[PDB]
Order: C-alpha cells, then structure tokens, then sequence
C-alpha cells in the first residue's frame, strides 16, 4: 500500500532498448539520467553507458562488459549472466522515449517524497531554530525544486532561446528564394500582396451578410488552393450538404452556370469543360468534405487530426456559419459559447499549424447606418473572433443595395483587420451565374 | 526523541494569565486562535472565553465554566477542579507577550509538518496524477502558508511611524537629483510628463480595440525599458507566440517592414540595422518571453519569482490579453474572475516592487456612440480593472475608422485614469509597417 | 456526566464579596433572588444580609453573624467559624455582577428542571384528566414562568423611558450652546448646512468612479476633523499603503503639488509649507493608518476597540472602498457578503458612537443614461449599502465627461440619500494637483 | 414480511376477539388520550435531558426553547375544534 513509487520493469526495458540500438541514445540522454534511476545496479549501467557514449559508441552486450571489468566491477553490479535477461527482454520497437519520460517522472516523485521527510525531520527537529529560519528554509527548497526540473521548454525563455527560432525561420524562407507568397495561395493576386498569401497558423474569418458571397468565396480559395497545393484540405459544410457544394464547384471550375448542370440542358463545351475539371479533382484526390450538422470543437479536432495523420498533413480547413458549432457546456450562455469555439480553433491551427477559414455572419446593424460597408464590430456575436483572428475580410457587393449603383457584378472584399499585415479593399468580379469570384483587371485602389 | 513539538507550560501559563486579567486579551488574541492549540479542553475552554470577550467581558475563573454549563458541556473537557486548577496556577507575570510568541509559533510549525506528511502521502498514492499537476499542488500550499502568515507586521501605525518611512522614501529621491522620472521611463518623453514614468508598485493598463496598437505599444515599452535599464523585464503572451513577437520588434528596433524580414527582401542598410539591434539584445540579456496559452494568476506569479532571483530583480513585466487568463475554481462567474485576476496582479506589483502591465480589450459599446473615443468604462469585463488600476492609457487611431481624415498616422494615448498624477491626451504617431509608436515634434493638444 | 445543575463556587465566591463589600448591594441585588440558591444556609444568609441592607448597612462580618443570632439560628446555618471561612476566601475583583447574573440564570436551569419533573409527574400520573386540561395548563405553566423575566431591559419599554433619554440628549445639545453643526466638522462650510455634521453613529458613504475624488474626500474629511478635534481618527487603507496616503495629505494640508514633492524639487516657500504641517501632525499625534488588504470586519473592529481603548476614545474611522473587505464564510455568495459587512459596520458606528466612513463603488449603470449625475441605485452590489446607511454623497465632476463643460475645477457633493436630514447638491472646487477640495463662493445652485 | 410483527395466528386472534359493537369512537378517544400523555411524557423527559447535558450555547435560547417546545405543540395540538361546517352555521358568524 505504502512505498516508493517506482517502476522498474519498464526501467530495464528502456535499458535493453539502448543495448540493441546505440543510435537513440541523445534523445533519452535529454531526459533520463544516471541518478534518475531507483536502484544502483542500473545506474551503475546506465552511466558507464554513457561514459562509453561519450567515447565508445558500440554498446550492445560485451563492450559493456569489458568496460566494466576492466576497472574490476564484475558480480558486484549483478552480474553478466543477470545482464543476459536485460538484453533478452526487450526487442521493442520505437517506443523507447515514453518508458524514458514516464520512469524520469517518477523520479522527480521520489525526490519530492525524499525532501517532504527532510522538512519534517527538520520541523520535529528544532535545533534551536525559528519559524523564519525555518519557513525561509523550505521555501528555498521547494524552490530549488520546482525552480530547477529540468524542463526547459515550458518556461520563459532568455531571448537568445527565441532568437534561434525567429533566425530560424528566416534561414526556411531565405534559403528558399521565391515569390512574396509566404504560405498557403488563392488564386487572387490582389489579395495575396495584402495577406502575403493565407498563413500558416491563424484564424481567418470571412464574413457577410447572407446573400453576399461567403461560402462562394470561401469554395473559390479551397479549390484554387487545391488545384495548386499538392497538400489536403478540409471542408465542413455544416449549412448545406456536400452536393449542393461540389456542384457549386464544378460550375465555379468550369464556368458553367449551375441550372444547366443540375436540369441539364448543357452543350458539347460545357460537357468538355466538365469532364475535364471532374478528372483532375480525382486526380489530386485532395478535397475532403463533411456534412454534419451540429458539430463540436473536439469533433472537428478529431476529425481533423485523422486526416492530419494518415493522408500526410493537410493544407487549409473551411468551416461553414461557425456560429452552429456547438458544445453542451456553455449550452446557455450563448456569447462564451462562441468565445470557446474561436479559442478552440485557433488552438488548434497553432496544433495542426494550418489556416482555419471559419465563415460568420453579421447582425442587423449596419442596416440602419447607410454606408453599409461592415465594420469589425458587425460580426455576428461575442465580439472575440474579432479578437482570436489574425485576418478578417468582410465582402461588400454594392449592387445589391444600390441597384443604382456604378458597382455591378463587383465585389470588394473589405479587409477589415489583419495583425501581421495591412488593412485594404481588395475588389473582384462577382459572377454568381457559375459562382465564382474572379480577378478585376482595372482600376486601383 | 522525535515528537512535534509543543511548548505546553506556556500554554497554562497564557490561559491563567487571561484568568487573572480580562485586560490583556486582545493583546494576546492578535496572536492565539483555536486551532492554534494541542488539546480539545484547551481549544474548548479558550473559544469559550474568546466567545465571552466578544460579549461579556468579566470572566476570571467561573463565568467560563458557567457559559460552558450554560448547555451541558462539563466533563467533555476534562474537569471543573480541572479548570479551578489552572486558575490557581500561574501567578507569573507581564512576560504574556513573548509566551504567546512561542505558543503561536510553535503551530504553524505543526501545520508545515502536517503538509510535509500529507504531500508525501499523496506522492505515494497519484490518483490519476501527474508530477506537473503535483508540485504546483505543493508550492500551492506552501505558498498559502506562507503568505497567511507572512503579514505579521500589520497594524494600525501612530503617525510618526508613517512619516518615517514617506521622508525617508523622499530623501532617497532627494538623495539622486535627477530627471523628472520617478520610475521606468517609456521613451517618449511626450508621455512621461504625465505620468513621471511607470511607477514601481503599480498595475498599468493599456486598452484598446483589436487593430489599435496595444500589443504593439506595450512592446514598444520594454523594448525601450530594456534598453534603458540594466534590469530585466518579462514579456507573458497569452494570445500569440514568440517567433511572432520577435519578429515584430526587430522591426520595432532596426525600421526595416515585417514583410521584407518574412520574405527575407532586406537591403543591405537593413541588414546593418537588424545585426546592431541583435548585437544589443544578446548583450544585455534582459527580456524573457513566455508564450504559454491559458496562464493562471499563480504560474504568472511563480514565473516572476523565478527570473526575480536568479536575475537581480525584475524592473517590468507585460502582460497580453489578460482575458485570456484563467482561475479554474471561478470558471462559471467571468466577472469574479476577472476580478481575481486583476487583484492578483496588483498584489503581485505590490509584492515585487515593479510595474505589471496589463492589456486587455474593449467592449463594443463605444461604436454606437458616434466619438469612438474610448472611456474608463468601456473595459471587457467586470469593471474592476478600471478600479484595481492606477494608470489606464487607451489608444485611437482616427484614420481605422473614418476613411478621409487628417488624424492619419497619428495615434493618441487617452489617459483616463491615474491615482498619482493628471489625466490627459497624448499625441503620438504610427507606423505599423515597422510596428512602432513614435515621439510626435509636433502641434499642440 | 448527568447531575441536578447547580454551581457552588460562585455562589460563595458572591457572598463573600458582599461580605467584603457594603457599597456595591443594589447591582446584585437586582439580579439575584433568595430562592435564586440551592442550599438552604445561604439562603438565609442572603435574605438576612438583604433585610439588613434594608434596615441595618453596615453588613460585612459581624453585624449579619448578630442579626442571625438575633432570630436565633447559629449552627442551623454552618456556623460561625463556616462563615469565617466564607468571609476568608474569594477576595475577587469587580466581576461581582457577573456571577450574580449567571446564578440568576442558574436558578432558572434548576427551576426548568423541576418545571419538567412536574410535567412528566402529571404525565405519569394522569389521575383522570382531559387533554385540554392537559396540554393547556403545563403549557401555561412554562407561561407563568415566562411571566417573571426579570430581564426588564427590552421591548416592554414604555414611553416615558425614550422620552427621558431623548431629553437627556436635547440638554446634552442645549446646554451647550453652539453654532448648528452637532456632530464631527468637517471644514466644508457649505457642507455642514446640508449636514448638520457627520453625526458620531451613523454610517456615511462616499461613492464614485474610480477618478473621481472620493479618497482625496475622504482624507480631506479625516485630516480636517484631526486638526480640529483633538480625537483620534484611523484610516484603512485597503487600496493604497500609507506612503502615499500621508504624501497626498501633506500636499493638501500644504497645498503643494503632488510632482515636487516626491521628485524633491520643490523650493523653500514649499519646504516651509511642509515643515509647518508635519510640525502639527506630530504636536498632536491623532492619526492612525492601517495598510492591510483584506481586512474582514471583526479585524476593523479590534483594532478599532484597542484605539478606542488606549488613546481615550475615537471620533472618525474611514474605510476605503469596503468591497475588499471580505468575510471568508460567505466567499460564494458576494451580495450576502456586502450585507454582512455593511451591517458590521453600523454596528460599529452604534458601538462606539462614531463616524464610519466607508467609501463605495458604483456599477457602470451610469454610462447607458447620458446624465451620469449617479443615485443610490448605482451602488456597487447589494443594495444594502442603500438601505443600512444614513448619509451616502456621491461625487460628480463633470469635465471627465463633458470635455468641453463651464465647469471645470468643480465638484459637486450629491447628497443622494440622507435620513435625519436633506437631500441637496453641494458645490466645492476640484484642485487635485495638491490633493484638495475647497469651499466655492459662487453663484447660486 | 411474514411474523416480523408477530404472526398471523396473532392476527387471527385479534380478529376471532372483541365482538363489540356499540363503541369504537371512544375507546379511540381514549387511547389516543393517552397517546397524548406518553407524548408529553417524551417532551418532558427530552426538556429534564436537554437541561441536564443540551451541549452548548446560551441559556436564554433556552428558555426560548422551552417556550418554544410548548406553544408549538400547543399549535399542534389544541385545534381539535377543527372540522367543515354548515352555511346555516357559517352564515351565523358572517
Ligand atoms: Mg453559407
Ligand atoms: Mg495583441
Ligand atoms: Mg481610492
């Protein structure tokens, strides 16, 4: 019921795992050490391991013998014969570091175990000592403790701990000379100068009212993407089902309008351009589509991650009208229910280091305001995805509220927060017969 | 040989002491609580007489048997020949003060073992637990024994005692004739004018909306204080990682855009000034970054503490999107977590005789409000970091809202609030393509 | 373990007292009965001293042996060498009226335990009875006893008993007399009108926004009421420590800016000014700070029962921004905590018949209204606050808000609610440089 | 639950007895009489037990408590007068 918690069986697994493999020994190295170790036969292997790592590479079975004979250690370490099962059990495979972690861990238990019976020794022992000599004394030592774990990592970095990764990813980018497109592409060159290209760890919003433009938009980056990123990418239609969606697609890749696909009175040209659109979608093989209804942040983290592993490692996510995300918890509170949602997905583009697209809608307020271009303030609740995005672009079509106006079949898409990058109005050419946004060879801006 | 001690003729010696005068209890009970004490009787008896003092004051050497015969409580607490005795013990005189010194002194010791005892005890059994999720357990009570008892200096000070300290703090100030800065200095000497720097026992608040500047301007601060002082400063991003932060003050520094470092564009009079601004940065060695995600109060504190004594002694501390930071236990309730969250913040600028900067965001509420100048009120959450604070310095950029303006690459820092010194409107200029705020030579205002 | 109640100790311990003692007879006879004994000896003792205090005063040793020598009872009653040993021992204190009190008591216990043995003989002893001759009568036995309550100190009180007190006061006031300020000054001439002074017990509050001069009130109030009152006054600073409430309050009292004195380069008409104001402060030594955070009420009122105590007795206490002030019972349910607090305050104030200052928030209430002159409803929590309190008086200066205001340097003291007297709006002039509000000779409001 | 409350031979002893008639109403009355006496019994017994050890508070609770005792069993009794009436009765007191 009551001893040191300690594990030994993975112990000498980890042991054997070293033995039949003195390439992996750095990686452990950083963790376990020859006084992590519970019982002093294994931490007398385990540092002559290492001082052998340091000069003599080949450690299996005998170099480690002869190594400990020749300083005459034999039989008082246990014993070759004992070393026998060590190398005998154990031929696993990778999963080496877990049992280095876990067993490192349990040292760290010990070591509080062996400092909690030091206070109280030196509490029932007074020595003539006071409460402010005392106190001082095991606030020191925890100190020391939690101070010094050897966890580096975790904690606040010196800045020349941060200035090697920033050196670092200028090295990535200028040891490749390229275009000023400093990650994912979309097909709009007017775009791309105010973004530098969709990048790689952030929560970009695209938002409009309803019959504007933001799930067309939205398809129009992930298929470009997609026809010039040879990386996956995800699509979840929580408003409509996928074959509204990829009929859209083929219309938008085509150039076709969507009646003559779906009723089906289409010419020779068009039957072409279909057939050649449709045979390099499933070629690429890369758009993956989910039609649920009612999600939640871990089912689209899960489903997500399932991708993320077994097709390679994905490119970009969309997600359609975030605001049906769900998750029972904050079921009443509507505004921390959003405020959960944004947080979860921009943590997870920071775990998978991808884009997150998330389409929202805006609130009946810039009706009553006569500009009617949308701020940042009109998005549709919680006002902190105006806060966890590191991209906004809002889409304005004039044409629908002016039908007087000199701003048909444009759409200006309203950039309406960027932290890395400038804000704008990027415009384009609205063409909904075939749902497409296209580039606008014209007037600057 | 090994027995907690318990120095138990002083505890007689108290009790007969009180006995024998109602005068001195006060006094005493400064010192004494109930849990205090060895054995039940006692603890009955003297909650009993405390019970008394609060309301009747005359009790010697019956009134206590009596309130404890009042409903039936003799000989559950040994005696009544058992409470005369101690009453005819004890004549001895005035050396109450230092008895109940050791009495009091002798329990938080028992306590501490108590702890030690408990977190070994749950070292030898996890349940379902880890060493991270177990030595924040132990500096968690540590840390709450110590600082429940570390205030015993408290009381209320006769004048003389006060106006010690004030002139000697003035002499001190006297003492280094020098400029007009009481405190880190910002570097725009616009802005140390109202505020003689940022004080040093003080939370500092910086405010604004998404795209304002706040994140920007507060690491314009300690990219400055760090220049300026010889003393290290501590940067907790909540909201986005160091190789972002860094990134965005090389070019705070050295004037070179965020996009022609990313891209790697920068000319050969850029490189020079990213290789001076580096060669400064690693040679002084001041700021420390931690991009940790949900924080608590507690590992920010525990995380200052750390970099406090290795490193001399901090000299600032940043803090971005507070919102962001939790207290579990107050997960329901925001605004009271909020409200920890600032107090805690406070204590500990008070704690480490530094400033603590504290951003955070603004409700949307001042858009429909036709100024869009922020106000003291307008703060994201429970309306107390408007009253834990001492100086709230919002930000607005006229030309992010209105289109066609002349307030455009200017950015103002609308003071509204100090306790110390004078409110105002600070006129600054931006430059977001190299990520600074600026000295504005300039109009009046 | 289970016994007949009755104490023996002090029922000698009072005799012998009166036997030591022929001044003080009414006090204990006023509480104590003859029949209020267990033994029959003492009885007689008592009845026959009291008889004597009637007819005979001088009664200590020898005038009661002869009195009962006289009725011829010597030996019937111990005997005279008993009584020796009586009139030897318990040569205690003044806490006389306290053993009278509790044997008082104490006959009523035994008397409640005979009461009882009567219900249950008729119990078992029917002896042919209705229940309505049953419950009825033991009912109105417990009744009859009720009847006697000696305890005539409570709400039988009778008209001409409130008269004679309030009387009492108006000759306290009449006998005196003096200018129409009855109660503490505060030196705000235009005040005292509306006020009448603050009256020793009621509770006042002074509530604001958090940059709007309620703590510069508050200690202008404090450290005016300690120049002229040679009474002391504590101040609990929960929000700031002393070194900057004292600096503060030598600007005023000086009327020197905040800036020169703590940057020391103020000039000799200043020092003087300086010297001048410390030079009263310590030739008086009135004023106490306590600079503790989290202080729960019965913390305030120790240390204010030890002022209240040693220094004669105390004419103002200010608390600010009670909302720190915690009681750690009731930490789940805040507004129950505010109720309990304000409650302990006006017990206070009713206890030691003084002033409790106790400075307030509001709610950001205000800010939705576009008149922002606050009310009583636009208090922080609770709405006790509102309800257990006499004088609360807000303050509103309005070129906060209205920048462009024909009012700024004043500051108007809104009486929002006072109960023995009228509501107003007070003038007074904001010059915060020094730390100050001055008198107003202006037009009329 | 067989025999846990005696048997039923039991049972049919007591039905098999007591072939009265005329009377039932008052020998109820009288049991619960003195059903009403072995209750006051308790509560003198509980008011001499709780003076002798009550465990722990000021006694001027306790004669409130006393007080108590009485006049809410007092309640709880003494309305036995209770019953619907007629509106020829009812229309009396109006
Ligand atoms: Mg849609
Ligand atoms: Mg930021
Ligand atoms: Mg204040």
């Amino acid at each position: 019921l009551k001893v040191p918690p300690h594990s030994i069986e993975a112990e000498q697994s980890v042991l054997g795992g070293l033995m039949l493999d003195n390439e992996r020994w750095d990686d452990v190295a950083e963790r376990v050490v020859a006084d992590d170790f519970y019982t002093r036969p294994h931490r007398h292997i385990f540092t002559e391991m290492a001082r052998l790592q340091e000069s003599g590479s080949p450690i299996d079975l005998i170099t480690l013998a002869e190594s400990l004979e020749r300083q005459g250690q034999l039989d008082s370490v246990g014993g070759f014969a004992y070393l026998a099962e060590l190398s005998k059990n154990t031929p696993s495979a990778a999963n080496i570091s877990a049992y280095a972690d876990i067993v490192r861990e349990r040292a760290v238990v010990r070591e509080m175990i062996s400092v909690a019976n030091e206070i109280a020794e030196a509490g029932f022992d007074p020595q003539g000592r006071t409460s402010e000599d005392l106190l001082d004394l095991a606030e020191s030592r925890v100190f020391k403790i939690a101070e010094s774990r050897a966890n580096k990592d975790e904690g606040p970095k010196n800045i020349a701990d941060v200035l090697d990764a920033t050196v670092a990813r200028i090295e990535q980018l200028f040891q490749q000379p390229h275009d000023g497109v400093t990650g994912v592409n979309t097909g709009y060159d007017d775009l791309n100068k105010k973004t530098a290209g969709l990048q790689p760890s952030d929560l970009i919003i695209v938002a409009a009212r309803p019959s504007m433009g933001k799930t067309t938009f939205a398809m129009n980056l992930v298929e470009n993407a997609a026809m010039l990123q040879d990386k996956p990418v995800l699509i979840f239609s929580l408003e409509m089902p996928s074959e509204q969606i990829m009929m859209r697609s083929l219309a938008s890749l085509s150039r076709v309008d969507q009646t003559k696909i779906r009723t089906g009175q289409l010419d020779d040209e068009d039957w072409a351009r279909i057939s050649g659109t449709m045979g390099i979608l499933l070629e690429k093989r890369n758009i993956y589509i989910d039609d649920s209804s009612g999600l939640t942040p871990t089912e689209v983290r899960s489903r997500a991650r399932r991708i993320a592993r077994e097709h390679g490692g994905i490119g970009l996510i969309m997600i359609d009208y975030l605001q049906l995300m769900r998750v029972p918890a904050l079921s009443d509170n509507r505004t921390l229910e959003i405020a959960e949602i944004s947080r979860s997905l921009k943590a997870l583009a920071k775990e998978l280091n991808v884009p997150v697209v998330a389409l929202s809608q805006l609130n009946r307020s810039l009706e009553q305001r006569a500009d009617k271009r949308p701020v940042n303030s009109d998005l549709r609740e919680s006002g902190s995805i105006e806060q966890d995005a590191d991209l906004i672009m809002f889409i304005y079509r004039d044409e629908v509220y002016h039908e007087n106006s000199d701003l048909k079949g444009i759409a200006e898409i309203i950039i309406g927060k960027q932290r890395n990058g400038p804000i704008g109005t990027v415009r384009l050419t609205f063409n909904g017969q075939w749902s497409r946004f296209d580039n606008y060879a014209g007037p600057q801006y």
